[PDB]
């Protein structure tokens, strides 16, 4: 059926390809590092030498980098190839960037959409799969079939950069998940309690944020931070605290004081007396 | 019946003296701001003048205060009527300033428990609710009963410290994920985008996050970190798109800045082919 390139053959590059070729799609590839295509190659994917090649063997091309900086290092070997193509880039980068990089594609005659996978490369294709697309949305509907292999695609807009606004808040969350269950993780391995002892709690907490979390929604779009049950003093000298225990436990302190830093400024603004959400008045840009 | 103290009436205390009063418990307060006894004097609670006058009414002493210094203030002024009573501190500070003050405390005659309460004030005495405790086992079992109508107590060890660490560890991934869900918001609000619109996403991602954490333990356990799925070169770019982004939207750099800062760190000691979990490595204490 329908040839797809795909250029970038990352573990998520690779399991996109698997996908497409499970169900029928013809795929030419390329990869700065070509040894990287054995495993798809064998699987029914063809290789191809030059990054024009993978442009020229195909209406859609995929690229799976690991940023916009790679994109233009493979396409602007590949400028003439492009007119009449539709780029599709799951890439991560700024929103910014996305923009720049969609005029640059639009320019030399081709189609842009941006897209972020909400998964990683072992729940590419399967149910739990999803995707942020952004773009033109006639070009986008002429491809959706072929995307959805992938995972249900989410079209957010026609402005190409709200996947990519989306792919980074979700970033933003996942990111600071992980450095935290790890800080938390170093202060307990810091104390020799086997971290056995603790999962069942890190566990419980995060599952219960999204209780924590659905009633805040409403205050923040509000600016109504009520600290009848919870204010911004007893939370900062908490945040202290843990500041305090990092430093004599020895282990990072960048994240904790960063934290800090969110209920010093509330302070500073007045907001001691105020609900936790108040830190969202002094992170959020200025409606000046 | 029994008659408890509980010093510091701010809402999770207020809760607390709430549920011993429910359970036929009698309850003796005192707070810096006496005013704030009302609610509970009306619901059955007798308000004291002299903190002195609150520890002497009982047996077990419940501090719900916002650090330790606060206790030092308090019963600094009590001192001499201390000796033959049960300290159960249920207040936010370092482990090194809880061994320090049980120590301060077992020196004029009391026994000191350290507890952590893992619910807000409105779950107080649901089923929700839980406690770490740590200190002296026998003392604790004497009051396990009473303890119990407050949360689940988790009994964790006579380390006086280790409720605190646990209270500690569990403040710092829910401030970490507050300030994460503000900050994901904020770059969303930045771009005219309704937040409404954003937390279904949000909230599909922390309850997600077990998932994703389950197998990372085995690898911190073990110092094992394969990048064969995900390495920090990719995810560290990535934490560097989120800071630019962040400066673009004019919104907190502070908390995108650290998280990059684990995975320059990780590059910088060889770990960008590694898992994420790699971190760890540079986030841990010297061994
Ligand atoms: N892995 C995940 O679970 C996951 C999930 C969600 C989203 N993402 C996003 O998916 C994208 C791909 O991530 P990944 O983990 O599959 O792969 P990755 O480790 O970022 O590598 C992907 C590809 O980028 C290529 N590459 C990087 N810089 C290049 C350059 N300057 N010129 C040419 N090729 C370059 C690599 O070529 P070589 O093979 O030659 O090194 C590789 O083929 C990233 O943007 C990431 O944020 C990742
Ligand atoms: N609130 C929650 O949802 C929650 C969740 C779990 C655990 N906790 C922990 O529970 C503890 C209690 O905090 P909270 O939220 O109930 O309220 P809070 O704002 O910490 O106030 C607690 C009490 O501390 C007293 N206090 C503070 N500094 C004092 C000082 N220097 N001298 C004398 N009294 C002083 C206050 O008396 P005044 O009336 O004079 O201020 C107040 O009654 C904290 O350590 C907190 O970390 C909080």
């Amino acid at each position: 059926e329908s040839m797809i390139t795909l250029i970038g053959l990352g573990p998520m590059g690779q399991a996109m390809v698997r996908v497409l070729l499970e169900n029928g799609h013809g795929v030419t590839v390329w990869n700065r590092t070509a040894s990287r295509a054995d495993g798809v190659v064998a699987a029914g994917a063809v290789r191809v030498d030059t990054p024009a090649d993978a442009v020229a063997a195909s209406e859609l091309v995929l690229l799976s980098l690991t940023d916009y900086a790679a994109m233009y290092d493979i396409l602007g070997k590949a400028e003439e190839a492009l007119t009449g193509k539709v780029i599709v880039n799951l890439s991560s980068d700024t929103p910014e960037k996305t923009r720049e990089a969609a005029e640059w594609v639009e320019a030399r005659g081709a189609k842009f959409i941006a897209g972020g996978v909400m998964v990683p490369a072992a729940l590419v294709g399967k149910d739990e799969a999803y995707v942020f697309y952004s773009g033109p949305a006639d070009v986008f509907e002429k491809h959706r079939e072929a995307l959805a292999l992938i995972g249900r695609p989410d079209f957010l807009g026609e402005d190409v950069r709200l996947a990519q606004l989306f792919y980074q808040a979700q970033l933003d969350i996942f990111l600071n998940s992980l450095s935290a269950f790890m800080h938390a993780s170093a202060l307990v391995r810091s104390a020799g309690v086997p971290l056995e002892k603790f999962w069942p709690y890190a566990k419980d907490n995060f599952e219960s944020m999204g209780f924590y979390l659905e009633p805040a929604v409403e205050q923040i779009e509000k600016g109504d931070h009520p600290g009848d049950e919870a204010d911004v003093i007893m939370m900062g000298a908490s945040a202290g605290h843990l500041v305090q225990a990092s430093r004599d436990a020895g282990i990072d302190v960048a994240l904790p004081e960063a934290v800090k830093s969110h209920y010093d400024r509330a302070i500073a603004a007045g907001h001691g007396r105020s609900s936790w959400t108040s830190l969202f008045e002094i992170i959020k840009a200025d409606r000046k």
